[PDB]
């Protein structure tokens, strides 16, 4: 059986515009030239993110009815480049006329018709402005780069937005307002317009109010006007218009095009405007959100809870002992991003893994979406998640529930209940509670759903599955066969996954008494119009369930008999455990509650840190698939290293070591590590040096210099292909060492930015930039990174390591003649010459509103490359320019933003939204801060670094903090600033605290990986080396008499911590009271820990396994 494509049955077209709409009515794809207009498809249940709503206001009510999509059930007529809508709400007629002009420019025309007292209107569009590939890819991101002007025109507010994001080399643009009418009130956000409310009410929350007038550059990019409020008896009439221009260099200055407005609004079609048949929902009800538990409901299905998070003494989150953490109905509708989880099978964690299945869910009844079999973006069944308030609720697997003589969609439960094996929803009904359970299997590719009523009654269903079977809804056919109570589901010829993986397939065993169809059965005369809707009709039944299998390789396995989520649970606990080598903290006394929160979190930690090494993607940053070659290098290899998966670690290396590219013999930004050969050629200054560290770290780790003759090939640069000319890795080595000797300025030892260095958003905006800045840090790093590689090979290849080691001196020498003045680090050099030399992120810089950077100082400290003095300095500045509650900043002050367009920075001088990066608390780089800090053995601050970024109960320790999902990494931390120029204006309200943060993006990330090598290795001190363990912690105070349980070297030992600043000697370790011998560790800011060789140390955990740790901190 072939499943049909969806094509949207309705299409404008006009000059060089085409605007296609689903048969209610419904934005589809508006394109002009090759620029969308909207941000999201709509879909056939739902409809489209866009409206028109006519209100009215009574003495006693306020009513509100949209006037345009399926939702309104109007009447509609059609033209090659003209759309009529008709109806009726309460006793007021309309028409809406939608007009596609040849000049880039609609109209939305509205009639009314009756007589009322008090109505208005207001215009709804969520917009896009870039090209389809940026915003399919992610509707977000593309947000973040749509900065919007505000202007008042002839007829009230008019917004004017700039894609300041290049799209094809173009600057996008669009321009909307009214005519005939005054638009008294605006807003800019998809947040300001539905409000998080709607994630249970499915109300646009600004429809009982007035719109804010507010510009709020957040990423849910979404205009909405309110017009005047008027009198009606008779017919009055006025239009919506908008402009769109594929390219706007210049920033916004005031209202553009009133002329070209003018001709197009007289522009109408000669054509026959003839009747279509519209499909009509059919016994389907508003979503269904359960009521929300109170005390004793929470006290009866949770009886033990840990780490309990109240606001206004309402519950919103805790923890459970079976290491779950539960959050309530309420916490979801304060934060601003959803609640949701990531599912990914276990795997041989002694080689990179393959074919790994994934699935992801939220809070608000997405129960399986991007479902996966390895590749994350091409081996896909279910469709992604988009957006953020669930407005479109459609993807992947949802669930309908008939209540009375209507289908309900879940939505919003009382409870979801997160654990690393799966997730569980508890909705609330009329004397029954319904749990949702997905979960993974463990050492089995697949996902199962499963649907239980808990007071065994029955209930007819409808399950949806929005399918993909490739990367992208709506792009192939799908090839569907079943045998009895098993669906099988495969790539049709054209889609790419065919030709990579040509056996993969997916099966679904579905229940024994259940109906298949398509969308056509939500819709009163049968129609289908998504054909590749999947939907299952489940009839009386109190429970059921759904198995999903991933092949991709064509290995398929017979279903099970029973699934089991309880075992699935126990059998993850322990993979778990014994990933993060059994760490638990405890003491006989009240453990401190930074050791409780570490005990609740590690394994979180640890499980976004597995998704971002082994089925890379996130919760926003749902388009992932590839390893990030800094990436990998950092999260998983850190990671790893401090837990002695070092097998692992040899196999990644050698994987990495297979992608370095041929001719340039640098490495690609990111490169798929599967059979898709696909790359991104172009890479940064800084990402050659760390497959050099790593590998490096992973020699002194391992002794394992056996990696350096092991023979890797290399990878085409446009291709992606092997070049089937291997070499050794050691001579990969040379080879990228070689680029960066050819990275000097002339006449020096510093290292060129090149791409640019760490922060993705500091690309150089121009050639000269990019030959003759140099960035402190990437010298720092380089002068680390050459230094390692030099002790790496000093035992194999004496010339090469001695030549290491000169130009490690060089470079060293360069970065302490140029880089340090008055004390002070610059963030970067720019040098035309020695006669022409000036610093940038440097007080000297007094032309610029930027003077220090963070980078530098924390780099330099962490390779101990910063001599005493200057370490202590480097500390200073942080503290005095840097430092926040939320935790230490990038800059001290924000990066220019005059309308978007860059002068020395990309992305940094072109995001309106003041997030990610931009935010300046990217919580990758306060990790680092830590790391430097227990370089210097700072433990007081080390310990409060940690956990100004631990999520959980971090509002109760960051005051300003505003609270987020507490079981997740969040990769930044940015004021609540509308835009970028209140944010420049009052960031000093940052460092005070007298503005709220607020949490970025979720779970991928490097940071996972990073932390959790922070906790356990720099600051409770256990690190391992080549037949050896260093034991050099830097603790805290609060740490006394509490124990750490961890396994080293395949045995399970108790380190228990004694901080006695009275002691003669550093460190002192003891078992049975006999005194470990070892030798001192080298650190140039402090005595260093103590190195005990591995025979030693395990011969005395045999006898007795209770280490004592004597520390003076
Ligand atoms: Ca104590």
């Amino acid at each position: 059986g072939i499943l049909k494509t969806l094509s949207a049955p309705i299409i404008l077209e006009n000059s060089n515009s085409t605007f296609t709409f689903l048969p209610g009515g419904d934005n589809f794809e508006w394109i002009h030239e090759s620029i969308m207009i909207n941000a999201f498809q709509g879909n056939t249940l739902d409809g489209s993110t866009n409206n028109l709503y006519l209100r009215i206001y009574k003495d006693n009510s306020l009513a509100f009815y949209p006037l345009i999509g399926m939702n309104s059930k109007s009447t509609i007529k059609s033209g090659t480049s003209t759309l009529i809508f008709e109806g009726t709400a309460e006793d007021i007629s309309y028409t809406v006329t939608f007009r596609l002009t040849p000049y880039g420019i609609w109209f939305w025309d509205i009639s009314l018709s009756g007589n009322c007292n008090k109505a208005d209107i207001i215009y709804s569009q969520d917009i896009g402005v870039g090209t389809k590939g940026s915003v399919n890819s992610n509707e977000l991101y593309l947000a973040q780069y749509l900065g919007h002007s505000i202007f008042q025109g002839d007829y009230g507010y008019v917004i004017c937005s700039r894609q300041n994001m290049a799209q094809g080399d173009l600057f996008p643009y669009l321009q909307q307002g009214s005519l005939g009418i005054r638009s008294i009130a605006y807003s800019t956000d998809g947040t300001q317009f539905f409000g998080l409310s709607y994630k249970k009410t499915n109300i646009p929350e600004a429809l009982y109010g007035d719109l804010p007038s507010k510009n709020k550059q957040y990423e849910l990019a979404h205009t909405a006007l309110q017009t005047e409020a008027f009198s009606l008896s008779g017919t009055k009439q006025f239009s919506f218009y908008g402009i769109c221009k594929t390219n706007h260099p210049e920033v916004i200055r005031e209202i553009e095009y009133i002329q070209e407005l003018e001709k197009a609004y007289a522009y109408h079609e000669s054509g026959e405007i003839l009747p279509v048949n519209v499909p009509t929902l059919q016994n389907i009800g508003a979503p269904y959100a359960s009521s929300r538990w109170d005390a004793k409901q929470v006290e009866h299905y949770f009886p033990k809870r840990l780490l309990e998070e109240k606001e206004e003494e309402a519950l919103l989150s805790f923890f459970t002992p079976e290491k779950s953490h539960v959050v309530l109905q309420d916490k979801e509708l304060t934060t601003e991003r959803p609640h949701g989880h990531i599912l990914m099978t276990n795997f041989d964690v002694t080689k990179v893994p393959q074919g790994v299945v994934s699935s992801t869910n939220y809070m608000y009844g997405a129960f399986n979406c991007q479902f996966v079999v390895g590749n994350t973006t091409y081996n896909k069944l279910l469709s992604n998640h988009r957006g953020l308030l669930n407005i479109q609720k459609d993807s992947g697997q949802r669930i309908f529930i008939k209540i009375g003589d209507c289908y309900r969609q879940l939505t919003l439960p009382a409870a979801y209940e997160m654990n690393v094996a799966g997730s569980t929803w508890y909705y609330q009904l009329d004397e029954d509670v319904l749990i949702i359970t997905s979960f993974a299997m463990y050492n089995r590719p697949e996902i199962v759903l499963k649907v239980q009523s808990l007071g065994h009654k029955k209930y007819d269903f409808i399950v949806t599955h929005q399918l993909t079977v490739g990367p992208n809804e709506y792009e192939n056919e799908i090839k569907l066969t079943r045998e009895g109570n098993i669906l099988q589901l495969s790539p049709t010829d054209p889609v790419v996954t065919n030709h990579f993986y040509p056996e993969l397939s997916f099966r679904m065993r579905i229940p024994e008494d259940c109906t298949l169809s398509d969308d056509s059965i939500f819709f009163h005369n049968n129609t289908t119009i998504n054909p590749s809707l999947l939907s299952i009709e489940i009839l009386q039944k109190s429970s059921f369930d759904i198995v999903m299998q991933g092949f991709d390789t064509g290995n398929v396995i017979p279903f099970l008999d029973q699934y089991d989520y309880k075992e699935q649970l126990e059998a993850y606990r322990i993979y778990y455990d014994q990933l993060v080598c059994n760490f638990k903290l405890s003491a006989p006394d009240k453990i401190p509650l930074s050791a409780e929160k570490l005990n609740a979190i590690i394994h979180w930690y640890a499980h976004d840190a597995l998704i971002h090494f082994a089925s890379p993607h996130g919760l926003e940053q749902s388009g992932g698939a590839a390893w990030g070659t800094r990436d990998v290098c950092q999260g998983p290899i850190e990671f790893f290293l401090t837990t002695g998966h070092f097998d692992l670690v040899r196999h990644i290396l050698i994987t990495l070591y297979s992608h370095q590219i041929e001719g340039g013999f640098e490495w690609p930004q990111w490169f798929m590590f599967d059979h898709y050969p696909i790359h991104q050629e172009d890479c940064h200054g800084d990402v050659v040096f760390w497959p050099l560290k790593a590998i490096s770290d992973y020699i002194q780790a391992t002794g394992d210099t056996s990696i350096l003759n092991e023979l890797v090939d290399y990878r085409t640069a446009k291709d992606a292909l092997p070049t089937n000319q291997p070499e050794t890795i050691l001579i990969h080595i040379k080879r990228a060492v070689t680029t960066i000797k050819n990275r000097y300025l002339s006449g020096t030892a510093l290292i060129s930015y090149a791409g640019g260095d760490w922060d993705d958003t500091l690309q150089p905006a121009n050639s000269e930039l990019k030959e003759n800045l140099v960035s402190a840090w990437t010298q720092a790093l380089a002068e680390q990174t050459l230094e390692l590689l030099c002790s790496a090979i000093k035992g194999i290849d004496h010339d090469f390591s001695k030549e290491l080691s000169h130009m490690a001196n060089d470079i060293r020498t360069s970065f302490y003649q140029y880089l340090i003045k008055d004390g002070v680090i610059a963030g970067f050099l720019y040098r035309e010459s020695e006669e022409h030399m000036k610093y940038m992120l440097h007080p000297d810089d007094t032309e610029s509103s930027i003077h220090y950077r963070l980078l530098p100082l924390t780099r330099s400290i962490i390779a101990q490359l910063a001599d005493f003095k200057l370490a202590t300095r480097n500390l200073e500045i942080i503290d005095e320019h840097l430092a926040c509650p939320d935790g230490v900043r990038l800059m001290d002050h924000p990066a220019s933003y005059s309308g978007g367009i860059s002068k020395i920075f990309l992305r940094a001088e072109q995001a309106a939204n003041v997030g990610r990066e931009i935010s300046l608390q990217y919580v990758h780089a306060h990790i680092r801060y830590i790391e430097a800090l227990a370089t210097m053995g700072l433990s007081k601050k080390a310990w409060d670094a940690l956990m100004r970024i631990n999520p959980i109960l971090l509002t109760d320790y960051v005051p300003n903090a505003l609270t987020r999902q507490s079981n997740v990494y969040f990769s930044s931390s940015e004021g609540c600033f509308d835009d970028r120029y209140e944010y420049a204006k009052n960031f000093d309200k940052l460092r005070t605290g007298d503005i709220n943060v607020k949490g970025g993006w979720r779970l991928y990330s490097s940071g996972p990986g990073i932390y959790i090598r922070r906790i356990i290795a720099d600051l409770l001190g256990i690190r391992f080396g080549h037949n050896v363990i260093h034991i050099d912690p830097v603790v805290t105070k609060e740490l006394d008499g509490v124990t750490l349980q961890f396994t080293c070297f395949g045995k399970t030992v108790f380190f228990t911590y004694h901080v006695d600043d009275t002691m003669d000697k550093h460190i002192c370790v003891k078992s049975n009271n006999n005194i470990l011998p070892g030798d001192n560790l080298n650190n140039i800011y402090r005595d260093g820990g103590i190195q005990i060789a591995k025979d030693v140390f395990l011969s005395a955990a045999m006898s007795d396994n209770n280490f004592h740790i004597y520390v003076k901190n």
